[PDB]
Parts: structure tokens; C-alpha cells; sequence
């Protein structure tokens, strides 16, 4: 947006994925129906897996996906550019802020994160417990 524009000029996020790259979580430029699919078959509340946004974004460089009792909650990771922070869901009156996209698995594999959604208004939260990263292979096709 004001800072973003044409060409690698500004490539901010493309450091992150530096330290994202390999993570069992990192579903990585994934289809999002597959991310579902590699969560739904796991089947064990907690697991959860980070999906890069679509192309050219930066609102929402990526999202995160904690499956539960045969459930998929995807929530959106905003990065809040004002202090290059990382948040959750849309903007609240006092939503946590990070550090980077990492420091919300790190800090979560210990705390736990309501997952309220707004559709199904069922509070239940869940500490990052599993790793299920989902993956096309190779073979193209």
C-alpha cells in the first residue's frame, strides 16, 4: 500500500518466510481446501498449520488454521504495519499484538486461544499442541 508497490522494492514479509520456511506447521502457498483436508484428517483438537495469504497482500500476510473436535477454524493473521506487529481475527479493543507470526505459535504452544466463532459463538480455546502441515509433492498433476 503506501510503503508496498511494484517490484521487490519492499520486501518486509519475504524476511519472515525466512524463519517460516520448514516449520512442520508451515502449510506454505497451499491450497486452502487442502489445508482443511490435512487438518480434517488428522482429527486431533489442537493441531494447526499457517497458510500464506493470497497473492500481493498485506492486511493479511498469512492465517492461521487450529483444527478441533472435527472442526476448522480459520483465523486471519492482520499485521498491523503501525509497529510491525502481528495480530488475530479483525481489530478488537485490546487484541494482542506480536512480534512476528512466529511468536503466535511459540507464545500459544503454552497459552491457549479462544477460538470465538462468530458463526458458531462457542467459546472454546485450544494450546498449539499439534504440528499438520499440509503438501501437494512433486509430482505435478
Amino acid at each position: 500500500g503506501s510503503s508496498g508497490s511494484s517490484g521487490p522494492f519492499n520486501s518486509t514479509f519475504a524476511d519472515q518466510e525466512a524463519e517460516l520456511l520448514g516449520k512442520p506447521w508451515y502449510a506454505g502457498a497451499c491450497d486452502r481446501k487442502s489445508a482443511e483436508e490435512a487438518l480434517h484428517r488428522s482429527n486431533k483438537d489442537g493441531s494447526f498449520l499457517i497458510r500464506k495469504s493470497s497473492g500481493h497482500d498485506s492486511k493479511q500476510p498469512y492465517t492461521l488454521v487450529a483444527f478441533f473436535n472435527k472442526r476448522v477454524y480459520n483465523i486471519p493473521v492482520r499485521f498491523i504495519e503501525a509497529t510491525k506487529q502481528y495480530a488475530l481475527g479483525k481489530k478488537k479493543n485490546g487484541e494482542e499484538y506480536f512480534g512476528s507470526v512466529v511468536e503466535i505459535v511459540n507464545s500459544h504452544q503454552h497459552n491457549p486461544l479462544v477460538l470465538i466463532d462468530s458463526q458458531n459463538n462457542t467459546k472454546d480455546s485450544t494450546r498449539l499442541k499439534y504440528a499438520v502441515k499440509v503438501s501437494s509433492g512433486p509430482s505435478s498433476g
